[PDB]
């Protein structure tokens, strides 16, 4: 067994950085939103299920919900003042079950 990397083309690792990514901007919501930015482990361990291994160094976006923007937010309109944090996600999904559960999605 082993861990397997994935592509631009896994909706599983989709929903898996979306699972934890969107716990991040529910979590910040308060003063603004938490966008990813640059990845930089998007894996599926493959043993009785898989296993979701995320990192990225997670970053802002001012605006929160609302704030009269119909539909846009933005980190801090540049990366001059744009820091980031590194997270790392854990999503298993089983297969045959359907199953997707999130574990060990922490930032720091």
């Amino acid at each position: 067994g082993a861990p397997v990397p994935v592509d631009e083309n896994d909706e599983g690792l989709q929903r898996a950085l979306q699972f934890a990514i969107a716990e991040y901007n529910r979590a910040s919501n308060d003063k603004y939103s938490s966008r990813v930015v640059r990845v930089i482990s998007a894996k599926r361990q493959l043993v009785s299920g898989i296993k979701y291994i995320l990192q990225v160094e997670i970053g802002r976006t001012t605006c929160p919900k609302s704030s009269g923007d119909l539909q846009s937010c933005e980190f801090h309109d540049e990366p001059e003042l744009a820091k980031y944090t590194t997270c790392t996600f854990v999503v298993y999904s089983i297969p045959w079950l359907n199953q997707i559960k999130l574990l060990e999605s922490k930032c720091q």
